[PDB]
């Protein structure tokens, strides 16, 4: 446990707050214990309030995409997770299954935001969002928000916001998008499943130079339409993603040219180039421009900049337009250029790099360089959500 008192965050030159991505598997009863602080705390209105609406976002989804509203029993996901947010569990030991992503996107979203919100909490000089928006132009205070991967979610509802409405605001819309985007991948999934390709696997996968790396890409080419390249994680740092039928071949032969392949904990397929997930994620674009509620802020009206993982060296510029279209394809089918991204946002800079969520993020050769001034928030001392007054 590192203290907050040891940080010396009072000397940051700024701050980047990054998003994790949604790796990690849960049951019931491993996820209870992050759902309950997030449900005791002050964030539990505006969130019981987001949560009881999701199943009529579930029901456009469904009608708007038809093969994956057919394909997973979602409504009654998304009830049982408004009893599990508002009641509790009422039971962990019988109903013992890995929990799809429909419902683990919105919870990993609701983590993330409330880490950010305790940090900022324990740092704090009350509405703490407004304040460092109103103070993002003191001499090193300057903040940006980094989402990875899902962590996109999380990162551009804080950017969109300049106060703790918006907060709430922007944060419920990260929830609805995570449900819808958890959804497409739950959805596609189950049908991979029902099929000889046996659905997806990923694998976190590392060689050494220029040629075992062009090798690897070889590989995964020559297993095509099967595998992909999901995510650049560092120089020489991928996820690779493939079915399960193909897996054992995938791994084989990366093996076999010197690539270390493990496991890694990613339910489906994300950031995928698939004909399907194509279709679907233009049916999701569409439908989510009948919806108010479904819309982050302007690219041109954001609060904060952040970024894309399109590895731009810059934030996200402000002609950039719609912002949940942005985000749902950089989830569901961009490729995630993290290696690109990272480096970008910190290359001749020295950003105060403060990681929210489950997952450890910034890529070893890059985080040499941040020395001392970044902070994964799980190793932090204090680190609860604190229980709503009263």
């Amino acid at each position: 446990m590192i203290s907050v008192a040891d940080l010396d965050y009072a000397s940051r030159k700024s701050s980047i707050f990054l998003f994790a991505p949604h790796v990690g598997t849960f049951t019931k009863q491993s996820m209870d214990k992050l759902v309950r602080p997030l449900a005791a705390s002050a964030h539990r209105d505006w969130i019981l309030d987001t949560v009881a609406g999701l199943p009529t976002y579930w029901d456009a989804l469904a009608v708007k995409i038809p093969n994956i509203g057919n394909a997973i029993p979602g409504r009654r996901q998304l009830t049982d997770l408004d009893t599990w947010f508002r009641h509790g569990a009422g039971d962990v030991t019988q109903d013992d299954a890995t929990l799809p992503s429909i419902v683990v996107g919105p919870l990993v979203v609701l983590i993330q935001l409330t880490q950010y919100w305790r940090y900022l909490e324990l740092t704090r000089p009350a509405d703490l969002q407004a304040d460092v928006v109103t103070r993002q132009t003191q001499p090193g205070a300057k903040v940006e928000t980094l989402g990875f991967c899902a962590g996109l979610l999380a990162a551009v509802a804080v950017a969109s916001a300049g106060n703790r409405q918006e907060f709430q605001k922007y944060g419920a819309v990260a929830v609805r998008l995570a449900m819808m985007a958890g959804a497409l991948i739950d959805g596609q999934e189950a049908r991979d499943k029902a099929t000889r390709d046996g659905g997806s696997v990923s694998y976190a996968i590392a060689w050494r130079g220029q040629k075992p790396g062009e090798e690897a890409a070889r590989i995964v080419k020559d297993l095509n339409p099967n595998a992909y390249f999901a995510v650049l994680y560092d120089e020489a740092r991928a996820t690779v993603t493939t079915t399960r039928r193909t897996a054992p071949s995938l791994v084989n032969r990366l093996r076999a040219a010197d690539v270390t392949v493990a496991e890694i904990g990613i339910k489906g397929r994300i950031h995928s180039p698939d004909s399907e997930r194509k279709n679907n994620t233009d049916l999701l674009v569409d439908l989510c421009k009948s919806f108010e509620d479904l819309q982050y802020a302007d690219a041109a009206s954001l609060a904060l900049p952040t970024y894309n993982n399109e590895a731009e060296g810059r934030p996200v510029s402000r002609d950039r337009g719609n912002m949940t279209e942005m985000v749902i394809r950089a989830i569901l089918v961009n490729q995630c250029n993290w290696y690109g991204t990272f480096k970008g946002a910190t290359e001749g800079r020295e950003p105060f790099v403060v990681t929210l969520g489950l997952e450890r993020s910034v890529p070893p050769t890059l985080m040499r360089s941040l020395g001392p001034h970044q902070v994964h928030y799980e190793d932090l001392a204090d680190n609860g959500i604190p229980p709503a007054p009263q």
